[PDB]
């Protein structure tokens, strides 16, 4: 029996997908402990007889099991396919704790209709966008991104100054903000609204946008966008550890990650991976990887509570 904390979203085509072939594979039963990320985690911290054997989280959400103590430190010699991740995601590997199974990315979503050219990250500070961005707030999966962007602007990395130069550069951003979101549905009417003219967004933001306002692009700045990962970990607690390993090295196969690309538009960390053109609509596949940046969540975690005062601070 194999015991598994995450989402159960789409939980039929993922029983279906994922856990299923497994269970028959190995002969064992699969079980669901289902939940979002922050009850999940908090529940885990907090009993001190979890059955739970390998939880699913969002990378920031992992890193905070790491440091409570909840997750091993991974034998990476049994998990043969962490070979085949592309170099971006292996930065997960070589922080010694849980995988990245899949990523995401970022990108600026612009009408072009608008005439007002924005390229590059620092675009979004130019004086004719007035009232006119929409940016992640800082409570969203790319709320930490949005401050490295800026930190970008100051030149000023965070881990020197653990992020002011950052907020100075947010402040002065301010004018052209109408506001920070945490809904990708509230993006499409903000854009078929004609409310904004640009927004800082997720790939599957992008996708939704534009089934509402078709002539939208996405600009990717050529310093590069900013990734973020969710991962599979093995609980401390858990008596079901060689099965565990097994299941996170069949999750990085070739195999599993183009059927869950196909079958939950999950972009796929294994370089080795077959999609099609139609296959990669609205995921994050290619070139892009290659050139993209990724946050290390140790290090923002711990000035987390600092960001969120100061940015709600100069947001409001
Ligand atoms: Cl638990
Ligand atoms: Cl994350």
């Amino acid at each position: 029996k194999l015991v598994v904390s995450t989402w159960g979203l789409n939980e039929d085509v993922l029983k279906e997908t994922v856990f299923e072939p497994f269970a028959k594979e190995h002969g064992v039963e699969i079980v669901l402990d289902i939940g979002n990320n922050s009850e999940r985690l908090t529940k885990m911290k907090n009993n001190p007889n979890s059955q739970i054997d390998i939880t699913y989280l969002a990378e920031s959400f992992a890193e905070q099991g790491v440091e409570a103590g909840i997750f091993d430190k991974l034998d990476y010699s049994k998990i043969p396919n962490a070979s085949e991740m592309n170099e971006k995601a292996k930065s997960t590997v070589e922080a010694g704790y849980g995988p990245a199974y899949t990523l995401n990315s970022i990108g600026i979503v612009v009408d072009p209709s608008a005439g007002i050219e924005i390229n590059s990250w620092e675009d979004l500070w130019k004086p004719e966008l007035k009232n006119k961005i929409a940016i992640p707030d800082i409570t969203t999966t790319n709320g930490p991104a949005m401050v490295e962007i800026a930190a970008e602007k100051a030149g000023v990395d965070v881990k020197t100054d653990n992020g002011e130069a950052a907020f100075k550069e947010l402040e002065a951003l301010k004018p052209n903000v109408v506001k920070t979101y945490s809904k990708s549905s509230d993006l499409a009417n903000m854009f078929s609204n004609g409310e904004i003219v640009a927004a800082v967004a997720s790939d599957f933001a992008f996708g939704t946008i534009s089934k509402a306002k078709p002539e939208v692009i996405n600009v990717i700045p050529e310093s590069g966008t900013y990734l973020n990962f969710n991962t599979i970990n093995i609980n401390k607690n858990s008596k079901n550890k060689d099965l565990a390993y097994e299941f996170i090295n069949y999750a990085l196969s070739k195999e599993v990650q183009e059927k869950t690309a196909k079958a939950l538009n999950e972009s796929p960390v294994n370089k080795e991976v077959k999609l099609s053109e139609e296959e990669t609509k609205n995921l994050t596949y290619g070139p892009v990887v290659d050139n993209a940046k990724v946050i290390d969540f140790k290090f923002v975690n711990s000035v987390m509570d600092q960001w969120v005062n100061n940015w709600n601070r100069i947001m409001n």
